[PDB]
Protein backbone atom coordinates (compact mmCIF):
# COMPACT_ATOMS: atom_id res chain seq x y z
CA UNK A 1 0.00 0.00 0.00
CA UNK A 2 3.08 2.81 -0.56
CA UNK A 3 0.74 5.62 -1.21
CA UNK A 4 -0.71 6.23 -4.35
CA UNK A 5 -1.60 9.43 -6.17
CA UNK A 6 -4.80 9.77 -5.78
CA UNK A 7 -7.08 12.41 -8.09
CA UNK A 8 -10.34 13.72 -7.40
CA UNK A 9 -13.82 13.91 -9.45
CA UNK A 10 -17.61 14.48 -9.31
CA UNK A 11 -19.65 11.60 -9.61
CA UNK A 12 -22.61 10.65 -7.78
CA UNK A 13 -23.15 14.44 -6.01
CA UNK A 14 -20.24 13.84 -3.80
CA UNK A 15 -16.46 13.90 -4.75
CA UNK A 16 -14.79 10.80 -5.59
CA UNK A 17 -10.94 11.03 -4.86
CA UNK A 18 -9.10 7.38 -5.94
CA UNK A 19 -6.00 6.40 -6.69
CA UNK A 20 -4.83 6.61 -10.07
CA UNK A 21 -4.64 3.04 -11.17
CA UNK A 22 -8.69 3.34 -11.40
CA UNK A 23 -9.59 5.21 -14.88
CA UNK A 24 -12.65 5.75 -16.48
CA UNK A 25 -15.20 6.14 -13.25
CA UNK A 26 -19.06 5.96 -14.17
CA UNK A 27 -21.90 5.43 -12.13
CA UNK A 28 -23.40 2.03 -11.66
CA UNK A 29 -26.25 2.53 -9.31
CA UNK A 30 -26.91 2.25 -5.44
CA UNK A 31 -25.24 -0.76 -3.42
CA UNK A 32 -25.55 -1.24 0.19
CA UNK A 33 -24.65 1.41 2.15
CA UNK A 34 -23.16 3.70 -0.84
CA UNK A 35 -23.40 4.01 -4.37
CA UNK A 36 -21.35 1.98 -6.80
CA UNK A 37 -18.78 3.11 -9.84
CA UNK A 38 -17.69 0.89 -13.10
CA UNK A 39 -13.94 2.05 -13.13
CA UNK A 40 -11.17 0.16 -15.06
CA UNK A 41 -8.13 -1.17 -13.34
CA UNK A 42 -5.33 0.05 -15.08
CA UNK A 43 -2.88 -1.73 -12.95
CA UNK A 44 -4.75 -5.49 -13.26
CA UNK A 45 -6.72 -5.09 -16.50
CA UNK A 46 -9.84 -5.80 -14.61
CA UNK A 47 -13.00 -4.17 -15.24
CA UNK A 48 -14.13 -3.05 -11.39
CA UNK A 49 -16.91 -1.93 -9.36
CA UNK A 50 -15.89 0.81 -6.34
CA UNK A 51 -18.07 1.23 -4.04
CA UNK A 52 -17.73 4.94 -1.54
CA UNK A 53 -19.77 4.66 1.88
CA UNK A 54 -21.83 7.38 2.34
CA UNK A 55 -21.30 8.81 5.96
CA UNK A 56 -19.57 5.53 7.34
CA UNK A 57 -18.76 7.10 10.76
CA UNK A 58 -21.84 9.05 11.33
CA UNK A 59 -23.17 7.06 14.35
CA UNK A 60 -22.44 4.29 16.33
CA UNK A 61 -24.77 1.85 13.85
CA UNK A 62 -23.01 3.21 10.47
CA UNK A 63 -19.33 2.87 12.40
CA UNK A 64 -20.38 -0.85 13.39
CA UNK A 65 -21.36 -1.47 9.71
CA UNK A 66 -18.91 0.24 8.29
CA UNK A 67 -16.45 -2.61 10.35
CA UNK A 68 -18.48 -5.42 9.52
CA UNK A 69 -18.72 -4.67 5.72
CA UNK A 70 -15.29 -4.71 5.57
CA UNK A 71 -14.38 -7.60 7.74
CA UNK A 72 -16.93 -9.55 5.54
CA UNK A 73 -15.61 -8.69 2.38
CA UNK A 74 -12.08 -9.16 3.50
CA UNK A 75 -12.56 -12.41 4.65
CA UNK A 76 -14.54 -13.70 1.43
CA UNK A 77 -12.18 -15.72 -0.99
CA UNK A 78 -14.34 -17.75 -3.36
CA UNK A 79 -15.43 -18.08 -6.77
CA UNK A 80 -18.84 -17.76 -5.91
CA UNK A 81 -18.78 -14.94 -3.35
CA UNK A 82 -18.09 -11.55 -3.99
CA UNK A 83 -14.26 -10.34 -2.21
CA UNK A 84 -12.43 -7.66 -1.88
CA UNK A 85 -10.03 -6.32 -4.49
CA UNK A 86 -9.14 -3.49 -2.80
CA UNK A 87 -9.57 -1.31 -0.54
CA UNK A 88 -8.41 2.69 0.24
CA UNK A 89 -8.80 5.93 1.61
CA UNK A 90 -7.40 9.14 0.47
CA UNK A 91 -6.86 10.15 4.53
CA UNK A 92 -2.87 10.02 5.62
CA UNK A 93 -3.86 8.90 9.18
CA UNK A 94 -7.04 7.81 11.62
CA UNK A 95 -6.99 11.76 12.36
CA UNK A 96 -8.46 12.76 9.21
CA UNK A 97 -9.56 9.14 8.06
CA UNK A 98 -13.51 9.68 6.81
CA UNK A 99 -13.76 7.86 3.75
CA UNK A 100 -13.97 4.19 2.86
CA UNK A 101 -14.01 2.90 -0.62
CA UNK A 102 -14.55 -0.44 -1.40
CA UNK A 103 -13.40 -2.49 -4.94
CA UNK A 104 -14.52 -5.90 -6.56
CA UNK A 105 -14.97 -7.12 -9.85
CA UNK A 106 -17.59 -5.48 -11.83
CA UNK A 107 -20.27 -8.21 -12.71
CA UNK A 108 -21.83 -7.68 -16.01
CA UNK A 109 -25.66 -8.48 -14.62
CA UNK A 110 -27.85 -9.69 -11.77
CA UNK A 111 -30.45 -12.51 -12.19
CA UNK A 112 -33.09 -10.51 -13.00
CA UNK A 113 -31.71 -8.48 -15.99
CA UNK A 114 -31.24 -12.47 -17.30
CA UNK A 115 -34.54 -13.94 -17.14
CA UNK A 116 -38.41 -14.34 -17.31
CA UNK A 117 -32.75 -24.40 -20.03
CA UNK A 118 -32.52 -27.13 -16.89
CA UNK A 119 -29.23 -27.14 -17.59
CA UNK A 120 -28.50 -23.28 -17.21
CA UNK A 121 -30.69 -23.81 -13.76
CA UNK A 122 -28.28 -26.20 -12.98
CA UNK A 123 -25.28 -24.36 -13.05
CA UNK A 124 -26.70 -21.34 -11.94
CA UNK A 125 -27.89 -22.52 -8.97
CA UNK A 126 -24.87 -24.70 -8.38
CA UNK A 127 -22.55 -22.26 -7.90
CA UNK A 128 -24.86 -20.40 -5.81
CA UNK A 129 -25.05 -23.74 -3.45
CA UNK A 130 -20.86 -23.50 -3.94
CA UNK A 131 -20.74 -20.25 -2.62
CA UNK A 132 -23.27 -20.83 0.03
CA UNK A 133 -21.52 -23.62 1.52
CA UNK A 134 -18.33 -21.19 2.00
CA UNK A 135 -19.97 -18.30 3.62
CA UNK A 136 -22.58 -20.96 5.72
CA UNK A 137 -19.00 -22.72 6.71
CA UNK A 138 -17.84 -18.97 7.81
CA UNK A 139 -21.10 -18.89 10.37
CA UNK A 140 -22.22 -16.20 8.20
CA UNK A 141 -25.66 -15.89 7.09
CA UNK A 142 -26.96 -14.19 3.93
CA UNK A 143 -30.43 -13.38 5.28
CA UNK A 144 -31.02 -11.37 2.15
CA UNK A 145 -30.78 -13.50 -0.40
CA UNK A 146 -32.78 -12.01 -3.92
CA UNK A 147 -32.02 -12.54 -7.63
CA UNK A 148 -30.92 -8.47 -7.30
CA UNK A 149 -27.95 -9.58 -4.82
CA UNK A 150 -26.78 -12.64 -7.51
CA UNK A 151 -24.67 -11.25 -10.08
CA UNK A 152 -23.50 -12.83 -13.16
CA UNK A 153 -20.89 -12.82 -16.19
CA UNK A 154 -21.59 -13.31 -19.84
CA UNK A 155 -20.03 -16.99 -19.47
CA UNK A 156 -23.24 -17.14 -16.74
CA UNK A 157 -20.10 -17.50 -13.91
CA UNK A 158 -21.93 -15.90 -10.75
CA UNK A 159 -20.88 -14.34 -7.51
CA UNK A 160 -23.22 -14.00 -4.33
CA UNK A 161 -23.24 -9.78 -3.22
CA UNK A 162 -24.01 -8.04 -0.36
CA UNK A 163 -23.84 -11.42 2.19
CA UNK A 164 -23.97 -10.97 6.38
CA UNK A 165 -25.81 -7.47 6.07
CA UNK A 166 -36.52 -1.26 6.97
CA UNK A 167 -40.03 -1.71 7.34
CA UNK A 168 -41.37 0.38 4.13
CA UNK A 169 -39.36 -1.13 1.43
CA UNK A 170 -40.42 -4.51 2.57
CA UNK A 171 -43.81 -3.66 2.70
CA UNK A 172 -46.18 -4.03 0.19
CA UNK A 173 -45.88 -6.17 -3.34
CA UNK A 174 -42.50 -6.20 -3.46
CA UNK A 175 -39.88 -8.20 -5.04
CA UNK A 176 -37.65 -7.32 -1.58
CA UNK A 177 -39.63 -9.93 0.25
CA UNK A 178 -40.71 -12.33 -2.00
CA UNK A 179 -37.48 -14.72 -1.11
CA UNK A 180 -38.09 -14.51 2.69
CA UNK A 181 -38.24 -17.24 4.51
CA UNK A 182 -41.24 -17.08 6.39
CA UNK A 183 -39.60 -17.63 9.72
CA UNK A 184 -37.23 -14.20 9.77
CA UNK A 185 -40.72 -12.39 7.13
CA UNK A 186 -42.94 -12.68 10.34
CA UNK A 187 -39.46 -12.59 13.00
CA UNK A 188 -41.14 -16.55 14.86
CA UNK A 189 -37.68 -17.46 15.70
CA UNK A 190 -33.71 -16.80 16.59
CA UNK A 191 -33.08 -17.84 12.78
CA UNK A 192 -30.69 -20.46 11.33
CA UNK A 193 -28.33 -20.04 8.02
CA UNK A 194 -31.20 -22.16 6.43
CA UNK A 195 -32.95 -19.37 6.05
CA UNK A 196 -31.04 -18.74 2.73
CA UNK A 197 -31.83 -22.28 1.18
CA UNK A 198 -35.22 -20.94 1.20
CA UNK A 199 -34.25 -18.21 -0.24
CA UNK A 200 -32.60 -20.59 -3.09
CA UNK A 201 -35.52 -22.25 -3.27
CA UNK A 202 -37.68 -19.47 -4.52
CA UNK A 203 -35.35 -18.54 -6.65
CA UNK A 204 -34.79 -22.12 -8.54
CA UNK A 205 -38.26 -22.11 -9.29
CA UNK A 206 -38.32 -18.68 -10.48
CA UNK A 207 -35.70 -19.83 -12.77
CA UNK A 208 -37.87 -23.08 -13.62
CA UNK A 209 -41.12 -21.34 -14.57
CA UNK A 210 -40.16 -17.51 -15.37
CA UNK A 211 -42.34 -16.38 -12.58
CA UNK A 212 -42.29 -15.05 -9.11
CA UNK A 213 -42.94 -18.80 -6.18
CA UNK A 214 -44.65 -16.13 -3.89
CA UNK A 215 -45.53 -13.10 -5.15
CA UNK A 216 -47.42 -11.45 -2.38
CA UNK A 217 -49.51 -8.79 -2.01
CA UNK A 218 -48.34 -8.07 1.66
CA UNK A 219 -46.88 -10.06 4.83
CA UNK A 220 -49.81 -11.48 5.25
CA UNK A 221 -50.86 -12.52 1.61
CA UNK A 222 -47.60 -13.87 1.29
CA UNK A 223 -47.62 -16.28 4.33
CA UNK A 224 -51.18 -17.41 2.90
CA UNK A 225 -49.24 -18.35 -1.09
CA UNK A 226 -46.50 -20.04 0.87
CA UNK A 227 -49.00 -21.90 3.17
CA UNK A 228 -51.08 -22.68 0.46
CA UNK A 229 -48.27 -24.45 -1.21
CA UNK A 230 -46.09 -25.97 1.76
CA UNK A 231 -49.15 -26.85 4.14
CA UNK A 232 -49.40 -25.35 7.33
CA UNK A 233 -47.56 -25.85 10.33
CA UNK A 234 -47.95 -29.08 12.70
CA UNK A 235 -47.74 -29.33 16.18
CA UNK A 236 -43.66 -29.68 16.24
CA UNK A 237 -43.06 -26.64 14.48
CA UNK A 238 -45.58 -24.31 15.96
CA UNK A 239 -43.71 -25.01 19.65
CA UNK A 240 -40.47 -23.60 18.30
CA UNK A 241 -42.06 -20.33 17.15
CA UNK A 242 -41.06 -18.84 20.31
CA UNK A 243 -43.25 -15.88 19.43
CA UNK A 244 -45.95 -16.41 21.37
CA UNK A 245 -47.78 -13.72 19.04
CA UNK A 246 -47.03 -15.10 16.15
CA UNK A 247 -47.94 -18.37 16.93
CA UNK A 248 -51.37 -17.58 18.07
CA UNK A 249 -52.13 -16.05 14.72
CA UNK A 250 -51.10 -19.51 12.37
CA UNK A 251 -53.44 -21.10 14.76
CA UNK A 252 -55.99 -19.26 13.51
CA UNK A 253 -55.76 -20.21 10.00
CA UNK A 254 -57.59 -23.54 8.55
CA UNK A 255 -55.27 -26.17 8.16
CA UNK A 256 -53.79 -26.34 4.30
CA UNK A 257 -51.69 -29.92 3.16
CA UNK A 258 -49.04 -29.76 1.24
CA UNK A 259 -49.52 -29.70 -2.23
CA UNK A 260 -47.85 -32.14 -5.11
CA UNK A 261 -44.75 -29.85 -6.40
CA UNK A 262 -44.84 -32.02 -9.60
CA UNK A 263 -48.39 -30.50 -10.57
CA UNK A 264 -47.13 -27.30 -9.52
CA UNK A 265 -44.02 -27.35 -11.47
CA UNK A 266 -45.20 -29.13 -14.72
CA UNK A 267 -42.64 -30.47 -16.52
CA UNK A 268 -40.08 -29.91 -14.48
CA UNK A 269 -36.79 -32.02 -14.04
CA UNK A 270 -38.12 -34.86 -11.39
CA UNK A 271 -34.77 -34.01 -9.90
CA UNK A 272 -35.17 -30.65 -9.78
CA UNK A 273 -39.12 -30.95 -8.41
CA UNK A 274 -37.35 -33.45 -5.77
CA UNK A 275 -34.53 -30.74 -4.20
CA UNK A 276 -37.36 -27.89 -3.99
CA UNK A 277 -39.57 -30.07 -1.98
CA UNK A 278 -36.36 -30.30 0.12
CA UNK A 279 -35.48 -26.62 0.14
CA UNK A 280 -39.04 -25.58 0.71
CA UNK A 281 -39.38 -26.88 4.02
CA UNK A 282 -41.35 -24.60 6.36
CA UNK A 283 -39.70 -25.96 9.63
CA UNK A 284 -36.07 -24.69 9.21
CA UNK A 285 -34.86 -27.57 11.20
CA UNK A 286 -35.44 -29.90 8.23
CA UNK A 287 -34.29 -28.03 4.85
CA UNK A 288 -31.87 -29.26 3.08
CA UNK A 289 -28.52 -28.05 3.84
CA UNK A 290 -25.97 -26.25 1.27
CA UNK A 291 -23.42 -28.83 1.64
CA UNK A 292 -26.00 -31.64 1.37
CA UNK A 293 -27.54 -29.78 -1.55
CA UNK A 294 -24.49 -29.63 -3.57
CA UNK A 295 -24.80 -33.98 -3.18
CA UNK A 296 -28.12 -34.29 -4.79
CA UNK A 297 -28.91 -35.80 -8.23
CA UNK A 298 -29.85 -32.39 -9.69
CA UNK A 299 -26.00 -31.31 -9.82
CA UNK A 300 -24.73 -34.64 -10.96
CA UNK A 301 -22.86 -32.59 -13.66
CA UNK A 302 -21.13 -30.06 -11.67
CA UNK A 303 -20.59 -31.18 -7.90
CA UNK A 304 -17.23 -32.43 -7.01
CA UNK A 305 -16.39 -32.66 -3.31
CA UNK A 306 -12.85 -31.79 -4.00
CA UNK A 307 -13.90 -28.36 -5.32
CA UNK A 308 -16.23 -27.17 -3.37
CA UNK A 309 -14.45 -25.53 -0.42
CA UNK A 310 -14.91 -23.82 3.25
CA UNK A 311 -13.86 -20.81 4.47
CA UNK A 312 -11.58 -20.20 7.32
CA UNK A 313 -12.11 -19.57 10.75
CA UNK A 314 -14.33 -15.94 10.78
CA UNK A 315 -14.20 -14.14 14.16
CA UNK A 316 -17.33 -12.28 14.78
CA UNK A 317 -17.15 -11.81 18.52
CA UNK A 318 -17.13 -8.11 17.40
CA UNK A 319 -20.52 -8.43 17.04
CA UNK A 320 -21.70 -9.07 20.68
CA UNK A 321 -19.54 -5.88 21.51
CA UNK A 322 -20.21 -2.44 22.44
CA UNK A 323 -17.88 0.19 21.61
CA UNK A 324 -17.42 3.98 20.62
CA UNK A 325 -17.47 5.57 17.19
CA UNK A 326 -13.76 6.38 17.53
CA UNK A 327 -13.09 3.15 18.57
CA UNK A 328 -14.63 1.18 15.81
CA UNK A 329 -13.67 3.30 13.29
CA UNK A 330 -9.68 3.06 14.29
CA UNK A 331 -10.56 -0.77 13.85
CA UNK A 332 -11.71 0.36 10.58
CA UNK A 333 -8.69 2.04 9.97
CA UNK A 334 -6.59 -0.76 10.71
CA UNK A 335 -8.43 -3.55 8.66
CA UNK A 336 -7.90 -0.35 5.69
CA UNK A 337 -4.25 -0.58 6.55
CA UNK A 338 -3.57 -4.23 7.01
CA UNK A 339 -5.57 -5.34 3.41
CA UNK A 340 -3.34 -7.21 1.54
CA UNK A 341 -4.48 -7.56 -2.63
CA UNK A 342 -5.31 -11.01 -4.46
CA UNK A 343 -3.07 -12.75 -5.85
C1 LIG B 1 -24.72 -3.34 -7.56
N1 LIG B 1 -23.34 -3.75 -7.23
C2 LIG B 1 -22.85 -3.59 -5.92
O1 LIG B 1 -23.55 -3.08 -5.01
C3 LIG B 1 -21.46 -4.01 -5.61
O2 LIG B 1 -21.01 -3.82 -4.32
C4 LIG B 1 -19.68 -3.86 -3.96
C5 LIG B 1 -19.29 -4.81 -3.02
C6 LIG B 1 -17.96 -4.89 -2.62
C7 LIG B 1 -17.03 -4.00 -3.16
F1 LIG B 1 -15.74 -4.09 -2.77
C8 LIG B 1 -17.41 -3.04 -4.09
C9 LIG B 1 -18.75 -2.97 -4.49
F2 LIG B 1 -19.11 -2.05 -5.40
C10 LIG B 1 -20.68 -4.57 -6.62
C11 LIG B 1 -21.19 -4.72 -7.92
C12 LIG B 1 -20.41 -5.29 -8.93
N2 LIG B 1 -20.91 -5.43 -10.17
C13 LIG B 1 -22.18 -5.03 -10.45
N3 LIG B 1 -22.70 -5.18 -11.70
C14 LIG B 1 -24.06 -4.75 -12.00
C15 LIG B 1 -25.00 -5.93 -11.75
C16 LIG B 1 -26.41 -5.55 -12.21
O3 LIG B 1 -26.39 -5.18 -13.60
C17 LIG B 1 -25.53 -4.08 -13.92
C18 LIG B 1 -24.10 -4.38 -13.49
N4 LIG B 1 -22.96 -4.49 -9.48
C19 LIG B 1 -22.50 -4.32 -8.22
Amino acid sequence: QERPTFYRQELNKTIWEVPERYQNLSPVGSGAYGSVCAAFDTKTGLRVAVKKLSKPFQSIIHAKRTYRELRLLKHMKHENVIGLLDVFTPARSLEEFNDVYLVTHLMGADLNNIVKTDDHVQFLIYQILRGLKYIHSADIIHRDLKPSNLAVNEDCELKILDFGLTDDEMTGYVATRWYRAPEIMLNWMHYNQTVDIWSVGCIMAELLTGRTLFPGTDHIDQLKLILRLVGTPGAELLKKISSESARNYIQSLTQMPKMNFANVFIGANPLAVDLLEKMLVLDSDKRITAAQALAHAYFAQYHDPDDEPVADPYDQSFESRDLLIDEWKSLTYDEVISFVPPP
